[PDB]
């Protein structure tokens, strides 16, 4: 059992609703909340800009360290740094961002990051304001996550819209 509320369960292992995901990070304080990030973790908007503002701007701040120690992650890559007041960790993974050209087929890779951790509050990576489909985001998740995954849609449309076309 765990502390996630009002999900609706899609399979084995994969549940969402409609939620803002800083929202939702404060009220649950997981063990991991995903980040929407890009190779520099520069943490400007969607959720990422909204993480960090929530964290004050501690999040860039430790990310601005990463990137100087470590240079910038792959895209379908991640790294887990701290989750500040919001999560016990933070995994910050890059979907291939689709309005510059980087390949949609990374998004699998991406999602893949997700199995090394239990279980996870996360976005619809690639979607949003990286430029693809919501509803491919979804089915890419469900067709390559194998742990367990709670998913924050931001947009009640958009989240009816999930749900109604999943089957
Ligand atoms: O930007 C977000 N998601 C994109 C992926 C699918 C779209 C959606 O979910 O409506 C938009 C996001 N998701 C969840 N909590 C937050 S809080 C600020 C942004 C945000």
């Amino acid at each position: 059992v765990n502390s996630f509320s009002g999900y609706l369960k899609l399979t084995d292992n994969v549940y969402i609703k409609n939620a803002d995901i800083v929202e939702e990070a404060k009220k649950v304080k997981p063990t991991v909340v995903v980040n929407a990030a890009n190779v520099y973790l520069k943490h400007g908007g969607g959720v990422a800009g909204a993480l960090n503002k929530a964290t004050n701007n501690a999040m860039q701040v430790e990310s601005d360290d990463y990137i100087a120690t470590n240079g910038p992650l792959k895209v379908g890559g991640s790294c887990v740094l701290s989750g500040h007041n919001l999560a016990k960790h933070c995994l910050h993974v890059v979907g291939p961002n689709v309005n510059k050209g980087e390949d949609i087929q990374l998004l699998k890779s991406a999602y893949e990051n997700f199995n090394q951790h239990e279980v996870l509050l996360a976005p619809l990576l690639s979607a949003g304001i990286f430029g693809a489909d919501p509803i491919h985001s979804l089915r890419v998740c469900v067709d390559t996550v194998r742990t367990n995954v709670y998913l924050a849609v931001f947009d009640k449309n958009l989240y009816d819209k999930l749900v109604s076309s999943f089957l």
